[PDB]
């Protein structure tokens, strides 16, 4: 009999999901045993990983890995490629994830994870004011979203188009809810990183930050404490994910779909006003194989995801329990999923968005990186420090340094 030991995320309910996967999993497979637990945070679940490596302790597989930390864990040889596990194209070509799983592709050529969810990080919009203004629906390039905070300001001086003290704060995650999602949108998927060498989208880059600059010039940006600013009136546009819903069901029942608020891609350049498909970042993590394991556990591994993921209403399942979106392609056209959507219309867009998202860099160095774009370009342009052409260029020959 071959042992699987498998650390799901640190939350009670994505436990369950897994562990009755792997009950059902050994009623089909009597010679294999999948041990789910619970990964515990010491403090954070990276640096519990961390030390079972260094301890030898890993387990077989561990899910809540993002793309950046996999390549930390890549560069160490602590993980395996995928690609190197027989059954890695099953598992991929049954769940229709083809174009999601090809958007995690690292620079080496291999596959490193299997991703579980990816929500991709779109915008709410208050509708109510919205209409208040003369609007029917949300602005999509930026020359519009200037023309709707002007009658903003006008009817509303006190509010502002964006209202979040992240906005300032260069703490290197917070940029994946700010900048990613609209220098993706704008660079149509740019990686801004890749094989270790920047490869940033100039024109988008300098748009944006000039996009910003205009935001603040005309006060429709607020980057101080302010609590529930969207939900309570203050600002009207909100980078928002999944798990903000349950939260509104509770605090703020009053928010209805295509009702009050609507959802939708980030805004993009005035060129870009006839794309359809508009990328944007996703939050998105999944599994991966440690290298202590023997072949016989990582195919036994592989073969537990074969059977997970043979059967759509199993992604249902996770979806209507997490609110964690699947990371698959085919979602809002599949029928395993049509009732729930029809009681969800909310979630149906971020399902229509994943395979048009892109996930977080496949460089070790991510956090210096990343924070050298707040600290440099984006802080500086919410706080009116710069201007869009040197912030820039600062951050390009911080970058440098950075990347030798």
């Amino acid at each position: 009999k071959t042992k699987v030991t498998f650390w799901a995320a640190p939350n009670p309910t994505q436990v369950k999901y897994w562990d009755e996967m792997a009950k059902a999993y050994e009623k089909e497979n009597p010679d294999v045993t999948i041990e789910v637990s619970q990964m515990k945070e010491s403090p954070s679940s990276e640096a519990t990983i961390q030390s079972a490596i260094a301890s030898k302790t890993a387990p077989t597989m561990s899910e809540n890995i993002n793309r950046s930390f996999a390549a930390q864990l890549a560069d160490s040889k602590a993980i395996v490629p995928l690609n190197d596990v027989k059954g890695l194209d099953d598992v991929v070509k049954e769940r229709n994830m083809s174009e999601t799983m090809d958007s995690w592709k690292f620079s080496d050529g291999n596959q490193y994870v299997l991703p579980v969810y990816s929500n991709p990080i779109l915008f709410a919009w208050r509708l109510d004011t919205l209409k208040e203004l003369g609007y029917d629906a949300p602005p999509k390039t930026y020359s519009e979203a200037l023309e709707v905070g002007k009658k903003l300001k006008a009817k509303y001086p006190d509010k502002v188009l964006w209202a979040k003290g992240d906005l300032s704060d260069p703490t290197a995650w917070m940029r994946w809810f700010d900048f990613f999602p609209l220098y993706d949108a704008a660079s149509k998927g740019n990686a801004f990183v890749e094989d270790g060498k920047l490869v940033a989208d100039d024109k988008a880059g300098t748009e944006l930050l000039t996009f910003m600059s205009e935001l603040q010039k005309n006060k429709l940006l607020l980057a101080s404490k302010a609590t529930d600013p969207f939900e309570t009136g203050t600002s009207i546009m909100a980078d928002n994910g999944p798990w903000t819903f349950p939260n509104w069901d509770e605090k703020f029942p009053e928010l209805k779909y295509n009702e009050n608020y609507a959802i939708t891609a980030p805004l993009v350049p005035d060129s870009m006003v006839n794309e359809e498909n508009v990328a944007t970042y996703a939050d998105s993590k999944g599994v991966v194989m440690y290298a202590q394991a023997t072949d016989k556990e990582k195919e036994a591994a592989m073969d537990f995801l074969k059977f997970v993921y043979n059967d759509d209403k199993n992604d249902l399942k996770f979806l209507e329990t997490t609110n964690l979106i699947p990371a698959r392609d085919d979602a809002t056209e599949n029928e395993t999923f049509t009732a729930f959507f029809k009681e969800n219309p909310e979630l149906e867009v971020y399902a229509a968005n994943v395979p048009y998202s892109i996930p977080a860099m496949d460089d070790a160095k991510y956090n210096d990186i990343q924070q050298i774009i707040g600290e440099e370009a984006w802080n500086p342009i919410v706080r009116g420090e710069k201007k869009p052409t040197k912030a820039w260029s600062d951050m390009k020959k911080a970058e440098d340094g950075v990347l030798q």
